[PDB]
């Protein structure tokens, strides 16, 4: 569908900004201790892709909200001086601008 095509385009462009794949897959507690205790609504680019394919996004607004959730989670869990926090903040702002 038109929406699925646009969201696939946005997702490709957003993922290009995360070359290490820090946000490619759900965060594991092994990698990030206590993550599942701290973050109630996890999100990641892979989950977003699956939601596109399942036709679960009915508006760009819904997709943007999941992107923001992913970034907000990273800025809640990781301390500001970490690579993960800095990239989440950078890609949140740049990603919203790109989609506009
Ligand atoms: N999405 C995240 O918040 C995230 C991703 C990767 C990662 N690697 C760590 N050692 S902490 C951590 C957190």
């Amino acid at each position: 569908t038109p929406i699925q095509q646009l969201l696939e385009h946005f997702l490709r462009q957003l993922q290009r900004k995360d070359p290490h794949g820090f946000f490619a897959f759900p965060v594991t507690d092994a990698i990030a201790p206590g993550y599942s205790m701290i973050i109630k609504h996890p999100m990641d680019f892979g989950t977003m892709k699956d939601k596109i394919v399942a036709n679960e996004y009915k508006s760009v607004t819904e997709f943007k909200a999941d992107f923001k959730l992913m970034c907000d989670n990273a800025m809640t869990y990781n301390r500001p001086d970490t690579v993960y926090y800095k990239l989440a903040k950078k890609i949140l702002h740049a990603g919203f601008k790109m989609m506009s």
